[PDB]
RNA sequence: AUAAACCGACGGUAUUGUUCAGAUCCUGGCUUGCCAACAGGAGUUCCCCGCGCCAGCGGGG
């Protein structure tokens, strides 16, 4: 058995990127990998600029994200979608220089009365240690947010902390269970897969691999 | 420090003018509130005081 860190992701709104290069900013259904490091590497002092503990802590965890459906009065409320028009006044025309484009024109998706839990372990090379993981999500640097510094958290990040023999079995000890599980790691009666490119290049700045989710629905 | 960061969707604007709800219409007939009754019992009133026969009588609060 091994040890994992649980998280819990709360808030009235998310965003969890989607490949782009437009004034369109998608959202997906849930936390990305990009999206999870960089909510480590905020809790961690990381700056952007230091690639070297920015490799160290790709290099060291994995993560495995369970939606949440909201209860509220016994009854379900779902995880709908949020279309923002959001404009910039005064915005950089060229990336050196002061020249400016009187208005701009962006299209940010969120996620509404969205939660997750996320599952986290140690790669079996890891650098850090879960329990230094802990501290940061308790202690956080830099502020933690769900995927865009407007988007708070009305829970705590810190869930619990257990041992267990696989992702699932990990956040079975925490409610609400029931919710489909998206893992690093397969767990033996599943097999399907979860496509995306959001494994970040650290070599490559603001650039993408393709990469896979264990998919694991739930009962 | 997360397709992240930095980041307004903005500015102007009467809903206006006209218009009976109106005519007709008993709530109405019947019906004891009635039988019994001393307002008498019971001297606590806590003081100061003055004069006694010690029983009890007075003036001040």
């Amino acid at each position: 058995m091994r040890s994992y860190l649980i998280l819990r992701l709360a808030g009235p709104m998310q965003a969890w990127g989607q490949p782009t290069f437009e004034g369109t900013r998608p959202t997906g259904r849930f936390p990305t990998r990009s999206g999870l490091l960089g909510l480590l590497g905020a809790c961690l002092g990381i700056q952007r600029d230091d690639t070297s503990s920015l490799q160290a802590l790709s290099e060291s965890v994995q993560f495995a994200v369970r939606c949440d459906e909201l209860i509220l009065d016994d009854r379900r409320v779902s995880v709908t979608g949020l279309r923002d028009y959001h404009t910039v006044l005064g915005a950089r025309e060229d990336y050196r220089g002061l020249k400016s484009h009187e208005t701009i024109q962006t299209w940010r998706e969120y996620l509404c009365d969205a939660s997750f839990t996320v599952a986290l372990w140690l790669t079996p090379h890891a650098t850090m240690v879960i329990s230094e993981l802990e501290k940061a999500v308790l202690k956080p640097r830099y502020t933690p947010y769900l995927g865009r510094r407007s988007c708070p958290l009305t829970h705590p990040l810190f869930l619990g902390t257990c041992q267990a023999s696989d992702p699932q079995k990990a956040l079975l000890n925490y409610e609400p269970v029931g919710g489909d599980i998206y893992s690093e790691e397969s767990v033996t009666g599943h097999h399907l897969k979860f496509t995306a490119r959001d494994e970040p290049m650290i070599t490559l700045p603001r650039q993408f691999a393709s990469r896979e989710w264990y998919v694991i629905k739930g009962g």
